């Protein structure tokens, strides 16, 4: 008779472009970091009930700054965000997985744990993926060991497999039109177009360079729209959200969109 999973407000436009949702925002570092290098939790204050978890993992040779501007941007939506660095920033990209997914069991223990901030905050059953470049192919293969993550959506990914087609995991792929060290040709394009099982969606950002999802980019407003609106569908199940997921932005920010198995 509702969904259960479903918090805040009635999506607009304005209010997915703006800069914060609704929720107030507050984080912490990680005291004791188990299975990855650092880590900061960004959580809403305020979002009257359980929400899910995402952890986002940085590329080669970069840091939490690289990918961190979006722990505010989710968490003021209604969602708990780790943002990682890995034990070594020249970890590969299945190493950036496992990092990934103790950074996720992480933050169970402590939604577990009496007294953190995020005591009981946290619906468990409830995990996503993120992270950029080699740590955006980390969150691809994470959500192909890990069929019960609710939602994946990677950006500027790189990866020497391509062939994902066993996902099942809802996979947003945020690309780089100009992107020269992961060209979508031989990485972001290739891992979409394995997918066959899920719904997917492929948003290149017009102009963009390989950090054209990072921290500072000039595309917050679209990128944060839709990677919020991914998120919200796919882990929440809102269906508030499914124009906003599924649909093309028609945006001039926008080079390429494609999507499959996802109803608007």
């Amino acid at each position: 008779g509702s969904n259960p999973y479903q918090r805040g407000p009635d999506p607009t436009t304005s209010s997915l472009e703006a800069s914060r949702g609704p929720f107030s925002v507050a984080s912490f570092t990680v005291s004791r970091p188990s299975g990855y290098g650092a880590g900061t939790v960004y959580y809403p204050t305020n979002a009257g009930g359980k929400v899910g978890a995402i952890a986002i993992v940085p590329g080669y040779t970069a840091r939490q700054s690289s990918i961190n501007w979006w722990g505010p941007r989710l968490a003021s939506h209604g969602f708990v965000v780790i943002t990682i660095d890995t034990n070594s920033t020249l970890d590969q990209p299945s190493s950036r997985s496992s990092q990934q997914m103790a950074a996720l069991r992480q933050v169970v223990s402590l939604s577990g744990t009496s007294s953190s901030p995020i005591y009981n905050k946290v619906d468990t059953s409830r995990l996503g993926v993120m992270g950029w470049s080699m740590g955006g192919g980390g969150s691809l293969i994470s959500a192909r060991n890990n069929p019960s993550l609710k939602a994946a959506a990677p950006q500027a990914p790189w990866n020497s497999s391509k062939n994902f087609s066993s996902v099942t995991v809802p996979t947003l792929i945020i690309a780089c039109e100009n992107d020269t060290i992961a060209p979508v040709n031989s990485h972001a394009l290739p891992f979409y177009n394995s997918m066959s099982r899920n719904p997917k969606q492929y948003l290149e950002i017009n102009g963009g360079s390989h950090s054209c999802a990072n921290s500072g980019n000039s595309n917050q407003a679209l990128i944060g729209k839709k990677g919020v609106a991914w998120m919200k569908r796919f882990m929440d199940n809102d269906t508030r959200y499914s124009s906003f997921a599924c649909s093309n932005p028609n945006s001039s920010s926008v080079s390429d969109f494609r999507t499959e198995n996802c109803s608007a």
